[PDB]
């Protein structure tokens, strides 16, 4: 997976963005999924949904109109514990409750050892109270942290781990934002989808080889790009989330459909926070 996001809780102007987010979901093409749409008690949650048997309803990225957002990435491991809890519930359980992001991540860190490796972003979006973005991963430091405003990158290492794909993609993300963020939001979205589909592998990457060990060796040539194109595994979903100063949300999701890489479906939802 890989996520880039700029976060500015006190925007200086009227049409600035409190959040610009661009995320790729890398997964085996066999895993069933549902395209983004509104669900929950009051149709108040927006996200895709995993449909793996025994894991239905999980998700990797979502936003609620109540002003909540969270995202998860897997920690690249040479081996997997198959008896542990699914990680799909970490994002879902945040979007379906009323806990503040920092308090939720503190609960998760007490239970972090029951999952395979994961990184977790949880965010409170409040036009009035002020935005908060926190981060916790069960393979890094035990205590969740409150992030200062800025541009962040997160992949299958920890937050800001200097993988070359993360550094290079973050450079493209900043260039796209500086290039077109003052233009209509549609061109910014197109610029970021172009970044998310950049397939230039950034190699050699000793950090990826060391962490992934033997499992990543046959994937390496393709794994070290923003957009991963491996045999039966890679970038299936591009997701752009924008929140401007006044609270207008734009949620775009381009999804691979036929698994022939020529059939794609893109859904965009424009709405407003409460
Ligand atoms: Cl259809």
């Amino acid at each position: 997976c890989i996520i880039f996001f700029k976060f500015d809780p006190r925007p200086v102007s009227k049409n600035a963005y409190r959040l610009i987010l661009a995320a790729n979901r890398d997964e085996f093409y066999s895993r069933p999924s549902k395209l983004a749409d509104f669900w929950g008690n009051n149709n108040e949650i927006l996200s895709g949904l995993d449909m793996e048997e025994g894991k239905e309803g999980g998700t990797w990225l979502g936003i609620s109109t109540r002003g909540k957002l969270a995202a998860l990435t897997n920690y690249l491991q040479p081996q997997l514990d198959w008896q542990a809890r699914g990680r799909g519930e970490l994002v879902t359980h945040f979007l379906t409750t009323d806990v503040d992001s920092l308090s939720y991540l503190k609960k998760v860190s007490m239970e972090g050892h029951l999952y395979n490796g994961f990184n977790l972003i949880a965010a409170d979006l409040s036009t009035a109270k002020g935005d908060v973005i926190c981060y916790y991963g069960n393979r890094g430091e035990p205590d969740p942290i409150v992030l200062t405003p800025g541009t962040y990158g997160l992949s299958n290492a920890l937050l800001e781990t200097p993988w070359r794909k993360l550094c290079f993609g973050k450079q493209l993300f900043l260039e796209a934002v500086e290039r077109s963020q003052a233009l209509p939001k549609d061109v910014l979205i197109a610029s970021l989808l172009d970044v998310l589909n950049n397939e230039e592998a950034q190699l050699p990457d000793p950090a990826i080889e060391d962490q992934g060990g033997e499992y990543v060796q046959p994937m390496l040539s393709k794994y070290a790009a923003v957009c991963v194109r491996c045999p039966g595994y890679g970038t299936r979903t591009n997701t752009i989330i924008l929140v401007d100063a006044d609270g207008h949300v734009t949620f775009t999701e381009r999804s691979m459909m036929d698994k022939d890489l020529s059939h794609w479906e893109t859904r965009t939802y424009e709405f407003t926070l409460q």
